[PDB]
């Protein structure tokens, strides 16, 4: 369990940091962490020296864990951002209606391992994308990590059943051979997720004046980003390709992709 979560932390680290550098090339960094969980990315924002962060999640128990983690860091002379915490279903509720400041603006929306939950339906996928995008400033960024639908199906079609995996993970599709845009249900060991067809996410984000910066598979992102010595030293410290992970860990990790979109002027 540890090694993978750690590789995923490194992934989000390198992803978050590139877009904070990109952000800062244009003269008070305000960030929306959408589906923030227990606050696994609070330190990344702290290290990035953002000034404001809104943390929101469907699970109140996790948001309260996020809030306590934050109070702990704050309680323990060094700079920390101010933070707003909201328990909401971002696929059914409108965050503009929840913020203290409805007309608040964000420089980044980070959406890490969350989007696949909103694709239960069109209304939900579109709502979570509005929430992510409508308040980004011109030039601001929508960044995330979600399973690559191409790799799920590849592995589905190779399989003798509706299931596949190794000792680390299991995928179990509800149905096989049928891939609707919305509602394409699978299990991933433990909640139900829904297939995210990336061409459809890309297209759908044009409604909120967003152009794709890049989509990379995890393996592609890994091998490009290891070439930066600073990203590589970070991996060194925090810890198919040969080393860094096992065969089985690359197998689990290689399911995912990384994306970045930009609000246009
Ligand atoms: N409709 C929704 N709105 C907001 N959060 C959701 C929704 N559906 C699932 N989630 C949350 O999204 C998160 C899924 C992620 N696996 C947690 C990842 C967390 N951002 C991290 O990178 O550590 C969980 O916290 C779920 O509670």
């Amino acid at each position: 369990i540890f090694y993978l979560r750690n590789f995923n932390n490194w992934m989000k680290s390198v992803l978050i940091g590139e877009f904070l550098e990109k952000v800062r090339q244009k003269k008070d960094i305000t960030v929306l962490d959408l589906g923030c969980g227990k606050g696994g990315d609070l330190l990344k924002w702290k290290k990035g020296r953002i000034n404001k962060l809104v943390c929101t999640d469907i699970a109140d128990v996790s948001v309260k864990q996020c809030q306590q983690r934050y109070e702990d860091m704050k309680n323990r002379s060094e700079y920390i951002f101010s933070a707003e915490f909201i328990t909401a279903d971002s696929s059914k509720e409108l965050l503009i209606d929840k913020f203290r400041d409805p007309q608040m603006c964000f420089d980044i929306c980070s959406c890490q391992f969350v989007c696949h939950y909103s694709f239960e339906s069109y209304e939900q996928a579109d709502m979570m994308l509005r929430n992510a995008c409508e308040r980004l400033s011109p030039g601001g960024y929508f960044i995330g990590t979600t399973p690559n639908s191409f790799e799920l199906i590849r592995r589905l079609e190779a399989s003798e059943t509706e299931s596949f995996g190794n000792e680390i993970y299991t995928v179990k599709f509800q149905k096989k051979g049928d891939y609707p845009l919305f509602g394409c249900k699978y299990d991933f060991n433990d909640v139900p997720e829904f297939l995210v067809y990336f061409p459809l996410l890309n297209e759908m984000a044009k409604k909120y004046n967003m152009k794709l910066v890049y989509k990379k598979t995890f393996l592609e992102f890994y091998e490009e980003k290891i070439k930066n010595n600073e990203n590589k030293m970070l991996l060194k410290r925090m810890q198919l390709p040969l080393g860094t992970l096992s065969k089985s860990e690359w197998e689990a990790t290689s399911i995912y992709l990384v994306f970045a979109f930009e609000k246009q002027q």
